[PDB]
């Protein structure tokens, strides 16, 4: 295919035009005054979303060089969403600022490799300064503040997330799903979670979320790998007229003798999912037994001798809902038997009491923590479909932000922390002058999220940024009330993981993008 | 593919142009002076309909940004039709007015998120004021008034609905179907109803109503889930030359071993439907036995031992007509045996007399209420096909309005109730000035249905709105007689559920729509 | 031919596009760090300039509607120029700011008439506040400073204007001339000034200078209307035989005589410039007698019996130089004896003593003032005749701005005047929301000149404007050194008259043109 | 009529394109190894030259903005020409270098006013350094060498200028004339020089030479302004009867007399300067 080749500043301005398009579409969503973006969809209604990573994803430009620039910046938001789930807009704005100032410095004749090295050194030092400046999150009030700020200043969301972490613990699993009424509901129900993913990418359901959901699934468990399709066809056959979708949990699921013909057999009316089982050997058998008792099912094994052909619908487990994600697969609500679940929990407790090995004790304590924590389900209440999807996205952002806060810590919100750690790095120098210019580019870019928040407010960003730089500590500019105050005290907090990941990914991609002399694309 | 990106007022005016197109097409149908809209169809003749939601659904514009605006507003009419079935035009007009005034306020520099919060607060307070202002509906004369007003001032429709609710009770099921003569007929026949839906979306028949209809269906019932296709093929085989379409009622119907090959087997000459059975365990068995006795059929169970291979055409049930909807599945007329039906009703009555548990008593009383109420069938009489469809839509609107009235209540018709509760909210204030502007936007927009009704009359809407705001109570402007009078006394009543749902959905969608800075679509 | 109408917000947006183009072109040059604008000339080199007058006069757009919006803003900018002498860029920046925010508000649906009522209410309060804030400029140092700033920061021009100001006093007459030497020259000689313009625009010898400069001309004094040129035929014959320029002062000039003189001026056989007779009645006749005494001339009147045909070279007055401005004519170094001038001064002083009417007494007082004070002449000195003409124009408009500062006052320049006016009027409200929006438009638009100056300096206008607002009094941003401080301490001052007139005309055009709906023009052909 | 406004970096790049075109055309000829540039003449053969003045004077571009950037650079090149007498190509090459790097820097966002302040600061330091570096040329040998280099490396012209400079001293008057003989001639005769230009550009007999050369003319000396040509009517009659060119020295010449003399020169009846 014929390849158009652009060199130097031509390629750089086409890249910058694409970057500006994508990053402006993203940046109009930053801050509490940020405005939603309408995304067109053919299959459904348009989605009015404030989620930065979505706006980043469906930006695709006609100009192929501008398209390449937009894609490389879209990588920033995608990686930020992957690592943290929140702060994608901040990451994109930082990437735009680093790109803009670095391209200015390149037009000034400075070395782009040296600018990249300076940017990366400044960002490494800024990550260290954020780690120094980070404050641990606790008391369940900072959790509510983090949730509220992450959800576009929605205090109900913050309180609901705080109650969820108070119920299922700071490390328990919480699931956000579509609600039924106008109000959000909290359900601390019984379920299971395990860090495993789907085997094949063709298991992705109609939603683009990447997590496949099942309405009243039918659970099958196994520890020994079966051999032929005919040994497992009756189970499917039973499921084929059971009424419930089938989820299989095994050691490792193939593609040859399951996936191709399960795609070819049905057209997608009722979906069948297959997942890996965590652990290995005795531990894997223990978690399989626990999940089978939770769902009321049984585990097939060579020692037991019971076979899949002898398995019936009542023998195997059943759940109310299962959502499967690549990072972690969670069974939301399995009925089973409450008395049997309590007995299994107690039995695992005397297993803890009897066991003395550190590995056995820690894995059995993980078992009891997973069983006692359960699953927190949040019903996102909204009047219409698009309001439901927007509020669900905001609550998902709040959840990811609160998890990042409990994992790593919190800092001053509103880009104030980046301002402070940029001010603390004003003396940072590199091996040469070009690296110093790159460090200055990075430090100037760290001011960009704050100025963009203030721009979305409609105030003069420059005077507000200068005022904030004038103060010290967690002093910043509360955008919601348009007034200056202590960021911690009125509760504008940002997860240190979110900010650090956003800065790191924006730095890496932008420091790579400022260094391009040529671009090769199609005609 | 390539995505056009528009920002700020460009996107907002394209959105507003699309919204104006859709909402004007909808609003020319509002009020008793409202005029029908001709909808083109390729498969059939054009449909001259006054139903607002039909016009809203069929509006799809060439300009992609205007298309997104139209789709987002179309969601208002669709959700209003979903929740209430009437008042879609009022919902769309309210959505247009909120959008227009909110976009004016945004052009005035006000914060759109604050405008959304103000609108939502004002609408929450207005829903509370409607609940305070709502009057219960009773006496079967208010029912007739509600039916007449909901059906373009058709008094025969109101009286017929009043007679139907007098026959089958205020909670009995009523079905509207195509008539045979020029006159509408009322048939209080024996039938069954249960709140269950179709398993697969490919069961939707040629009509776009979403409810699949069967001409003289053949009924099959089951409580224990079968395993293989071969156990159930002979029944189909018998049905394959029975002459009647087959409806299966089971616990839960799969897609794998039924849906794919039932699509692949026939091309759609005679249709086969499968539905869920309400309840569980003993209750589900009780309803299955009741339905089998109503249709003259039998229920297969493990304890009985009678198998589907042994089942014949005479053993299974038969009905005159069945219409299946996602919300509720109703068997319209099942012949069975009248003496057997009476005996089953009596037996369930001594079951009530014997039972003393509150759950058992309430479910058995629901059973006797469902059996005694029967099914009211309304034959919509018209000379031609398009007149038949128009009158059927109007009678459907009247039915949904009367049901909403008995569920929730009635208020003054002609948008007077919204005027009154807007006047009662004139002192409502928010956290800041922009929220107050949003509250004023909502209050001004609540006048829009009345002004649109008066515009459809051809009178000056502003003087009529000012006159109506001048009075108090249920005083308003009768559009039909073009003169001022009491709404309740003159018979113009609106279901409080319809008005409340319309306001809520218009508020939610419009408050989301005024807050958009960017739009991303195709080229 | 046929004509194309456009109304609604479409006309307003075409108008707004045009005024944005023109105001961009001229606001590039605002301030001492004003970027150069190059006017592409049809012949030779293009003129590169920071003159907002030259840039504005040059702008005319291809689309008729945008063109004509630019025409409106350019015309009101030139109106502010002729009213004051400076501040076309300031006037156009203010006009752009007010018009932008106002048309945006009108597109938001607010009532344009109420919006204009808010605008002119706010600018009336601003004018009153600026009068209250104005500082007198009677001192010579601020006079030299404003003369410097007006002539693109030239201390020599301000110095020369300062010495001339000392020479002729507070309300004297100052006129610029060209000197042979490289050094600047200053002289004081008895002269005349009267406020009358030329009969025809073609009478101007130098269209770029804009004034009719005649060296050693013969001056004719007449109190009668020149209906026929046959009265001027012997005058033309005598002045052609003598061979000198001719100046005419008459009561009225009809179409015939003016047309014949215009034809003669295209012919190139005579240099004839005619002006009206200022004053009226007896005061007119007395001051014409004073002018005849100054130049040794004679006044011709129909009532007396004297006729214009009976004209001799001795009867007409003579002077060493005359200059006819747009609406002012001055006479330098008249031939007439100083003793006769002193006698006339004594006669009109006795007339003052016997005067009883206030109007007549003040007329006689200004007569003795113009007859006794005289005229100062500043001869521009430089090396090149080119820089001679640029410095002559600089002295001209600098002294015009200087007398504007003298007559009313002076305020700390750099745009901080309107900044302080805006800061002191934040509480002014309107009768409704629309007028309130108009108030807010005007108050936020009075900050446009300082922001534009700072933006031309390359700094961030927002932080500088906020710091200037935070400061009180004359504290602002020196653009020249790019440092903050008090303007009065560092001599950056603007006349109160120029800022007031620029703001008044900007608000006038913005209110008058916001309320525009229909825009009629010819088809593009 | 209506006029097109272009501002921003777009105007600067249009203008830079124009000055790049003009400076390319004239910088081809820089130095003694300057490549020939052929100006295509509307009549006859196209004139081929290494004269930067001749090449620059003829450049005008189709696009108005490129044209007008070229116009400005050409005008300042001619300003350096008539200010000095040589070095138009040097002036244009220097202008192109400074403008290229300057607009590149401005596109990098640096403040154009500060950038110009840097430029004129550096060139002021350069001017003072060059004055310090300058070597006096009072000796005749360097005078001959510079006269040679200026006239495209012609030793004879520099020689003739050397004997002329010796004849009239360091600040004397030297005037070039045409000689009939193939050999160069030099003479010294008492004469006059005064710094006054012609009233009208049409008075030049040879537009290519640029000077009004009159052989055996009648010279009139006047200390008064010629307001009317009737004063010059007897002078014109006498000089037409005698039949020689006419030179006029007067205090000032008004529009009437100058216009009449211009008309007379267009007539071809008298030679009046
Ligand atoms: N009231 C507020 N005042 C000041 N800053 C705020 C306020 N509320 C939120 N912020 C800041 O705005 C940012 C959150 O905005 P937003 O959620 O739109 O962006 P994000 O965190 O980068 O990611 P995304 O847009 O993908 O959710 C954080 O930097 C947060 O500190
Ligand atoms: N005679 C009347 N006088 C005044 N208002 C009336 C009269 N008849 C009906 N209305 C009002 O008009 C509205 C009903 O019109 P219409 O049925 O066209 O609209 P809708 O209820 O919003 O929904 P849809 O058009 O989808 O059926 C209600 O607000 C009702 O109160
Ligand atoms: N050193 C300075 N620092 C700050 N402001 C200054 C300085 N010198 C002049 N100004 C301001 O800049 C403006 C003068 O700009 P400029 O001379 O370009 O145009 P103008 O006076 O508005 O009018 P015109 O363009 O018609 O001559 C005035 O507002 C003056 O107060």
């Amino acid at each position: 295919a014929a390849k158009d080749v652009k060199f130097g500043n031509d390629a750089r301005v086409k890249m910058l035009r694409g970057v500006n398009v994508l990053a402006d579409a993203v940046k109009v969503t930053l801050g509490p005054k940020g405005r939603n973006v309408v995304l067109d969809k053919s299959f459904g209604a348009p989605t009015i979303t404030k989620d930065g990573v979505s706006v980043a994803r469906e930006i695709e430009l006609e100009d192929k060089f501008e398209n390449m620039g937009a894609q490389m910046v879209k990588e920033v938001a995608s990686k930020a969403n992957d690592a943290a789930g929140d702060g994608t807009t901040t990451a994109t704005v930082l990437a735009q600022a680093i790109i803009t100032e670095g391209l200015k410095a390149v037009a000034a004749g400075m070395n782009p490799m040296d600018l990249k090295r300076g940017i990366d050194k400044a960002v490494t030092a800024a990550v260290e300064e954020l780690k120094a400046l980070s404050v641990p999150c606790s008391d369940s009030k900072a959790i509510a503040q983090v949730g509220t700020i992450s959800a576009n200043s929605d205090e109900t969301v913050g309180k609901l997330i705080a109650e969820a972490m108070d119920k299922v613990g700071k490390e328990g699993v919480i699931t956000v799903e579509d609600g039924t009424g106008l109000q959000d509901e909290l359900d601390v129900v019984e379920g299971m979670q395990f860090d495993r993913g789907y085997l094949s990418p063709y298991f992705i359901n109609k939603p683009e979320t990447g997590a496949v959901e099942l309405e009243s699934p039918f659970i099958l468990l196994a520890d020994k790998k079966i051999s032929n399709i005919r040994e497992m066809l009756p189970v499917l056959e039973a499921v084929a007229k059971a009424g419930k979708p089938l989820l299989i949990i095994a050691e490792d699921v193939e593609g040859e003798a399951l996936a191709t013909l399960v795609v070819n057999t049905m057209r997608g009316i009722v979906k069948v999912a297959a997942v890996k089982a965590p652990g290995f050997g005795d531990r894997r058998k223990a978690m399989l037994q626990d999940i089978a008792t939770l769902t009321g099912g049984t585990v097939i094994s060579e020692e037991i001798g019971m076979e899949l052909e002898k398995a019936t619908l009542e023998d195997l487990g059943q759940a109310k809902r299962v959502v499967i994600n690549k990072d972690t697969t969670t069974i939301i609500d399995g009925v089973g038997e409450e008395a049997a679940i309590q007995g299994r929990v107690a039995q695992i407790r005397q297993q803890i009491e009897e066991a003395t090995s550190d590995y056995d004790r820690e894995k059995l304590q993980e078992r009891v923590a997973k069983l006692a924590g359960g699953v927190a389900v949040i019903k996102v209440g909204a009047a219409t479909e698009v309001e439901m999807k927007e509020k669900k996205a905001r609550v998902e952002d709040a959840l990811h932000a609160t998890r990042a806060a409990v994992e790593e810590g919190v800092v001053a919100g509103g880009g104030v922390a980046l301002i402070r750690v940029a001010s603390k790095l004003a003396d940072l120098r590199g091996q040469n002058e070009d690296q110093n210019v790159g460090i200055k580019v990075a430090l100037r870019a760290m001011e960009a999220p704050l100025r963009q928040i203030v721009l979305n407010c409609g105030e003069e960003p420059s005077v507000v940024a200068n005022t904030v730089k004038g103060g010290d500590g967690n002093y910043g500019y509360n955008a919601a009330t348009e007034e200056y105050g202590n960021m911690i005290d009125m509760g504008i907090l940002d997860p240190t993981k979110v900010t650090r990941s956003a800065l790191q990914y924006a730095a890496s991609v932008a420091g790579l993008m400022i260094t391009t002399e040529c671009m090769v694309t199609d005609l």
